[PDB]
């Protein structure tokens, strides 16, 4: 099966897109906030709004190929235009997932690994973002104060769509 974004063209290996959810009603797209006693905005989310796209972002490969497919593991950056200043000098916002809360966060730009740990899967009429450590689904996991925060959550993944940045 062919990854494509919402418009029907294939998802390009350092291409930049939001990620947004394919359903309605829970949110709108990925975005970072800051968490429990965390003054920077280090966790992956999906926006409070369905009306916000969320942050761009860059997904990519090392293999010198132009396109993405399911078998390939990826690198996703989030390109914010005005970055916080705690991440100004990341240079790269990369995701991970913490071991042992198995939360999506945004690692230490010498965490980066060369290649990354996500894959993109189609999933019913859209796509899920799995991770692998076998691969596990992403979904959302809502803590106290009701941020919706992008967890590893096997068996009920967040259905979403890539919508080119422009």
């Amino acid at each position: 099966k062919e990854l494509l974004d919402a418009d029907g063209d294939i998802l390009r290996n350092g291409g930049t897109y939001y990620i947004v959810p394919a359903f309605r009603g829970k949110g709108g797209g990925l975005t970072l906030a800051k968490i429990g006693d965390e003054s920077c905005p280090l966790n992956v989310v999906q926006a409070e709004s369905e009306t916000k796209r969320g942050l761009p972002a860059m997904i990519w490969t090392p293999p010198r190929i132009a396109i993405l497919t399911p078998a390939f593991y990826l690198n996703i950056e989030f390109q914010p235009r005005d970055p916080p200043a705690c991440l100004q000098k990341y240079g790269r916002l990369s995701w991970k997932v913490e071991g042992e809360s198995q939360e999506v966060k945004i690692a230490p730009a010498s965490e980066q690994h060369l290649f990354g740990s996500f894959k993109i899967e189609p999933y019913r009429d859209d796509y899920k973002l799995v991770y692998c450590e076998s691969c596990k689904d992403l979904g959302i996991s809502i803590d106290d104060e009701n941020n919706r925060l992008l967890v590893v959550k096997d068996g009920d993944p967040l259905a979403v769509r890539f919508e080119k940045s422009k």
